[PDB]
Parts: structure tokens; C-alpha cells; sequence
């Protein structure tokens, strides 16, 4: 099932998500429908928070074929380098982006879909989607990190265009 994404300025995009306590079907269920939001709004990446599911889950696919599906339930960051920024987006924030601070290198620790422990040490565009994804577990966005003036200008945007796409 394709799930109804939140935009700001939603207040359950400021809740701190639950750890998972066992995956089961249950949950992947919840997975297998992220993905599905994800790739239908065209998104790369996608946390639990931001369809109102408020759990330790992440689902990640910058691939072109749709076919290189990362999830992290209850991640875990081991450590991280560096300094980087791109100008990101998010699907709960449409249409805008910004250039914010991330670390260029993270190394974390999560649960596969099987509820199976792995490491991975990303860098480059994942080590940023990776940050900006567990940022949404604890009720941040990426434009906490900008300018107040910066901040209502990106929520005007956002809800003048959805002032706009509600039509009737
Ligand atoms: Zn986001």
C-alpha cells in the first residue's frame, strides 16, 4: 500500500520514535509499504516518522533500477569523520532544498529486514541520506539547520503549494 507521507508543518514530524522490539511480520510489512510510498513519490529515502509510524525504521534506494533496497531498523551510529554538504530534499518538505552540514563519513550499526545485525560504513550521497533519515527518528528536519528567516520561508513554500494542489 502506497502510505499518505506528512509535510510540515506537521507536529508528528517532532515525535521521537520507539525502538523496534522484534521484527516480524508485522513490520515488514510496514517496510515492504515504505518502499512502495518511497518509490512511488520518487523519493531515495524514507523514515518510519514520516508516514506517522513512529518506530526505528529507515528504508534507502538511491539505485535507478528500484532494486538495491537498504532498510535500517533501530540504527546505530558507531562513528562518523568529516564534513560535507549537499543540497538536500525531503519528501515531507516538498519541493524545497538546502545545503546542511553532515559528517562525510559514518559508520553504523542496524537491523536488516530479517531482523538480521549488520555494519556498514557509508560515505558520499549515503553517509548524508543515512544522517538525514536517523535525523527523522528524533523529530529533526534538515531545515532545523538553517537561518529563522530561512526556516518560514521554506514552510510558507510548502504551505502555499499544498494551499494550491488542495484545489476543489
Ligand atoms: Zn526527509
Amino acid at each position: 500500500s502506497v502510505l499518505q507521507v506528512l509535510h510540515i508543518p506537521d507536529e508528528r514530524l517532532r515525535k521521537v520514535a520507539k525502538p523496534v522490539e522484534e521484527v516480524n511480520a508485522e513490520i515488514q510489512r510496514i517496510v515492504d509499504d515504505m518502499f512502495e510510498t518511497m518509490y512511488a513519490e520518487e523519493g531515495i529515502g524514507l523514515a518510519a516518522t514520516q508516514v506517522d509510524i513512529h518506530q526505528r525504521i529507515i528504508v534507502i534506494d538511491v539505485s535507478e533500477n528500484r532494486d538495491e533496497r537498504l532498510v535500517l531498523i533501530n540504527p546505530e551510529l558507531l562513528e562518523k569523520s568529516g564534513e560535507t554538504g549537499i543540497e538536500e530534499g525531503c519528501l515531507s518538505i516538498p519541493e524545497q532544498r538546502a545545503l546542511v552540514p553532515r559528517a562525510e563519513k559514518v559508520k553504523i550499526r542496524a537491523l536488516d529486514r530479517d531482523g538480521k545485525p549488520f555494519e556498514l560504513e557509508a560515505d558520499g550521497l549515503l553517509a548524508i541520506c543515512i544522517q538525514h533519515e536517523m535525523d527523522h527518528l528524533v523529530g529533526k528536519l534538515f531545515m532545523d539547520y538553517l537561518s529563522p528567516l530561512k526556516q518560514q520561508r521554506i514552510r510558507q513554500k510548502v504551505e502555499k503549494l499544498d494551499r494550491l494542489k488542495a484545489r476543489a
